[PDB]
């Protein structure tokens, strides 16, 4: 039971959905920017990911810029509701599995979270290996 919250534009995103899939499921695919989750799911989402508020935040979006996100002078939950209104902050990609939560940043940070084994070698987008043919991660 997989679901990924994805942006097909963003290579880190796309090697962790292949990554996904060549463990032999096809996940439910999430386009946050165009439906993110609610504010009790997201507040879940991110307990589950074992990372701070902050840490889930792209920088380099434009609300992050205009709105001065990056000083200190804002809290967790006014975080939160600047992601809820402007889903483009929200990092990506959030992968969710039976086995637990993560920002699959690096992708393979993924294979933590996958129940069953890549089912051959892997080789990111750019060339980058990460699993052999015999399963060891590079
Ligand atoms: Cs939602
Ligand atoms: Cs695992
Ligand atoms: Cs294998
Ligand atoms: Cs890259």
């Amino acid at each position: 039971n997989i679901t990924i919250y994805h942006n097909p534009a963003c290579g880190t995103s796309r090697n962790t959905l292949e990554m996904i899939r060549n463990s032999g499921t096809e996940p439910t695919i999430i386009l946050y920017l165009e439906n993110p989750p609610s504010r009790d799911e997201l507040v879940k989402l991110i307990a589950d990911m074992g990372i701070s508020v902050r840490a889930l935040l792209a920088k380099n979006v434009e609300p992050y810029e205009q709105l001065g996100l990056a000083e200190d002078k804002f809290t967790d939950d006014q975080l939160i509701d600047f992601m809820l209104q402007h889903p483009i902050l929200i990092n990506r990609p959030i992968v969710v599995t039976p086995l637990g939560t993560r920002l699959c940043r690096p992708s393979e940070v993924v294979l933590d979270i996958l129940q069953d084994a890549q089912k051959g070698a892997f080789t990111k987008e750019d060339g980058e290996k990460v699993v052999d043919e015999a399963g060891k991660r590079l």
